[PDB]
């Protein structure tokens, strides 16, 4: 059972030390957040880091704080005012309305617009009320209760007049009639120039960052005659028996580039339900398949995942991974 | 007139690019906040950094986000729950109740306690209503209106039952009868062991981080026969004609150490109204003097500064710096 201490000055770090002293042997996680980095801050952060179970130094940019911990001189007031950006518009992910609410309030006249957080935006309200998520005290119900509370805040606090979504024609959690819904594709079909799939077929497995998925991935590659793996940005193990694509791009960027260079090629994307399937749903010459290993429980994924994939016309291919 | 974009994923960075594309030549400040650092995040941050006027990558710790931008698997839900700290107590600076309100709400059952932000805590409510701060549209009135709004939030939202102050016997802005006020000194007199000032006198000027203060500082040192300067943690210029103390400690730490080693020495601290004067007000064998250069306007400092210094028994020494 931990105590947290949040500090943004050296003296607050000393105070934090005094508090720790009065609670000897208890567990403390100390956070320092400052815009200034200099010898003294590091010296004092190191000091409190030796005394706490866990400490972190969040580094911020110069000018972030509109507020003052000290009593400013008139000059310091002038400097601060004539430095602050004059902000006309803030764009942020719908759920960042919750996590950065405090900052939005310091710019009450800015026009706010939101964009998809990601595939989280595709779970409808009524789905959070589903029986899956309605057992009191369970992990799934805590998730749903947390989402419902946050969407409510994102939708009704700090008014925003527009939401950009990257998912054409799936109902968005943000579409509540209090804002314009605007489709914002990741590409322009005009610049891509894809034509008829008269050329060949390229098969790619989307790698998983979970290492327990290694054998299952390797078995999928064989079972389905898949030439390539595109590793996940956080994937840290290698897959054998398949050609790994070493590219600097995430899959959507990689595939859009390859389509432009190969406008007649058929790309087949196979995945263990990555959100990239929903993100690439409407890319030309792209055909997504979901893979379902028999050895995983039917409820490995939440029910809305199957429903979005199915609504989106994405086949689910089951296979006995043994 | 700037636009801000806040992002916490790679794809949100692409979206941010699309938005920028639709607003060609306008000014954009882009912020990326993530717990994950890997090749792909840096590649994509660099990319958007080449496209925006200003961009920053705030690095956060692993686990910070209780929320999800994607639809989690059951396994990912389990991992997240069994990782989150069980928090019993949060200590934070009174004004951090405002800036980190969003985080407090994710731990609604934690006991919250606050401590001084700093000398800002010593300006009373009625003082913000002073005539100095009551001219509509001025920089001082915007400051007061901002403080009044934030203290109100800090005092009445997310209930906290106790405030630690480091300033004995000056009225605190947080003392509103909705919390215990607790004095928390920076030292124990029991461990310091200061005795009668039978030894010698040490005179120290507190350096200023403002370089326009250089000549004035150097003239003060001569006029007042001050042996030493203790530079401010952000001071970046050197003072001539005085011995600069090269120490790793801030003044309060330095002086407490020197007192313990020299319990009969008289320390005289001279300052251009540093908050360290108020912080060290009640240190044994310490005698603080405020310095007021004739060449600065009478309103260089705000009126509550003079009043706190005067209430605290701190002489103000005027001198014609020429
Ligand atoms: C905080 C957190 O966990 N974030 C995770 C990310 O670290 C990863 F863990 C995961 O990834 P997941 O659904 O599969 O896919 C998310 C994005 O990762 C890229 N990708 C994925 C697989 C692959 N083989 N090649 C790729 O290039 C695509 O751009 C895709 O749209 C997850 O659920 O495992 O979910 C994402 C976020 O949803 C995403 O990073 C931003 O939209
Ligand atoms: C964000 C921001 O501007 N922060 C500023 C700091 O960078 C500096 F700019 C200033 O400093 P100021 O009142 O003089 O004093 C603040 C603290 O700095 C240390 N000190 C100061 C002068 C000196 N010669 N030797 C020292 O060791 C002491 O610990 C003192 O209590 C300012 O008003 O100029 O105010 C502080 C904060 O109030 C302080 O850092 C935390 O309490």
């Amino acid at each position: 059972p931990v105590n947290l201490i949040f500090c943004y000055t050296i003296l607050q770090m000393k105070v934090a030390e005094r508090i720790m002293a009065q609670h000897p042997g208890e567990r403390f996680y100390v956070v320092l957040m400052s815009e200034n980095n200099n010898e003294k801050y590091d010296y004092y952060f190191n000091q409190i880091k030796d005394k706490a179970e866990w400490a972190y130094f969040f580094h911020l940019p110069y000018g972030l704080n509109k507020s003052f911990n000290f009593i400013p001189t008139m000059a310091e007031l002038k400097v601060k005012a004539m430095l602050l950006p004059k902000v006309k518009r803030i764009y942020l992910a719908s759920l960042e309305k919750v996590s950065i609410a405090a900052f939005l309030s310091t710019y009450p006249d800015a026009e706010i617009k939101t964009f998809d957080d990601g595939t989280i935006n595709l779970i409808q309200s009524s789905s959070y009320l589903g029986d899956e998520f309605s057992v009191n005290g369970t992990i799934k119900r805590n998730f749903a209760r947390m989402m419902i509370g946050d969407w409510s805040i994102a939708k009704t606090r700090n008014a925003s007049d527009e939401h950009y979504t990257i998912f054409k024609g799936l109902k968005n959690i943000m579409d509540d009639g209090r804002r314009k819904m605007t489709y914002l594709p990741l590409f322009d079909a005009s610049e891509l120039k894809a034509g008829d799939e008269t050329g060949g077929t390229v098969r790619i497995l989307l790698g998983s960052p979970d290492k327990e998925m290694k054998e299952i991935s390797e078995k999928a590659a064989k079972n389905f005659n898949i030439q390539y793996v595109a590793p996940h940005p956080r994937q840290t193990y290698g897959l054998s028996g398949v050609t790994t694509l070493n590219s600097p791009y995430v899959i959507e960027d990689y595939i859009l580039r390859e389509i432009k260079k190969n406008p007649h090629t058929r790309y087949e994307i196979y995945t263990f339900f990555s959100g990239a399937a929903l993100t690439m749903k409407d890319f030309p010459n792209v055909h997504v398949y979901a893979l379902k290993p028999a050895s995983l429980p039917e409820d490995y994924w939440l029910k809305p995942v199957y429903a979005l994939f199915t609504q989106s016309g994405i086949p689910i291919l089951t296979f006995d991974d043994k």
